[PDB]
RNA sequence: UGGAGAGUUUGAUCCUGGCUCAGGGUGAACGCUGGCGGCGUGCCUAAGACAUGCAAGUCGUGCGGGCCGCGGGGUU
C-alpha cells in the first residue's frame, strides 16, 4: 500500500565524561506513487528503531501532489535555508533526473518526468525539506481559478 | 524535447569556502597489448638549415634562321 525508502543513514556523536555517545538519524520517504508523500527524520539510539520512527513521522507528514500526466504543473524554485530546489516540467519519456534525495522524494510521489537543480547548500536534509515545500506549494490552474473567483 | 551530484575543515552540526572526482572533447603523445576492412586524418616545436629528382609552360595556323639528313630542279 505505501512503498518507503530511506535517504540518508548518519551517526551524530554528542561528548559525556569519558567518550563520545552516538545517536542514529535516518532520513526515510513514503509514497504510494498516486500523488502522495511524506518525508520523516528519526532519531534513534540503533539505526532500526531511527529508520522505522522515521517511517512513522514521514506517514504522519503528507504532501497530496497535484500531477499532471506524470509531471509536475509549473515550475517552482524554493529556498529551504541555504539551499534552493529548482522544478522544472518535462514531457514523457524523459525521465526524473535529479539528485538523490529529490529523485527518491518525486519517484515515490508519482513522477515520471521531471527537470531538477539543486543549488546553493548540497545539505540533503535541507535539500529534502526544500523539495517537501516545493510539492507543498504546488498548484493547479483549478486550484487557481478557485481563488480567483471573487 | 531541456538542467543529477559526490568526497573533504568538526567529537558531532549548520554555513561560508577552496580543492578533488564522476562527463564530453583532442592535429595528441607515452605504457602494456595488437587480427581485418572502409572513410577520414597525420611537424602543434626551429617562419631552423637543406643533398637529389619532379613541381610552368605552350603556340611552325605570327617570323627569319643554325646544325644534321633526304628528294627534285638551272648545268655536258
Ligand atoms: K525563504
Ligand atoms: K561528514
Ligand atoms: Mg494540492
Ligand atoms: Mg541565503
Ligand atoms: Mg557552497
Ligand atoms: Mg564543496
Ligand atoms: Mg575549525
Ligand atoms: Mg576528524
Ligand atoms: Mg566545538
Ligand atoms: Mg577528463
Ligand atoms: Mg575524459
Ligand atoms: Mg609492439
Ligand atoms: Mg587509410
Ligand atoms: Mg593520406
Ligand atoms: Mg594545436
Ligand atoms: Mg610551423
Ligand atoms: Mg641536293
Ligand atoms: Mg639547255
Amino acid at each position: 500500500d505505501f512503498e518507503e525508502k530511506m535517504i540518508l543513514i548518519r551517526r551524530t556523536a554528542r561528548m559525556q565524561a569519558g567518550g563520545r555517545r552516538f545517536r542514529f538519524g535516518a532520513l526515510v520517504v513514503v509514497g504510494d506513487r498516486q500523488g502522495r508523500v511524506g518525508l520523516g527524520f528519526g532519531k534513534a539510539p540503533e539505526v532500526p528503531l531511527a529508520v522505522q520512527k522515521a517511517g512513522y513521522y514521514a506517514r504522519r507528514n503528507m504532501v497530496e501532489v497535484p500531477l499532471q500526466n506524470g509531471t509536475i504543473p509549473h515550475e517552482i524554485e524554493v529556498e529551504f535555508g541555504a539551499s534552493k530546489i529548482v522544478l522544472k516540467p518535462a514531457a514523457p519519456g524523459t525521465g526524473v533526473i535529479a539528485g538523490a534525495v529529490p529523485r527518491a522524494i518525486l519517484e515515490l510521489a508519482g513522477v515520471t518526468d521531471i527537470l531538477t537543480k539543486e543549488l546553493g547548500s548540497r545539505n540533503p536534509i535541507n535539500i529534502a525539506y526544500a523539495t517537501m515545500e516545493a510539492l507543498r506549494q504546488l498548484r493547479t490552474k483549478a486550484d487557481v481559478e478557485r481563488l480567483r473567483k471573487g
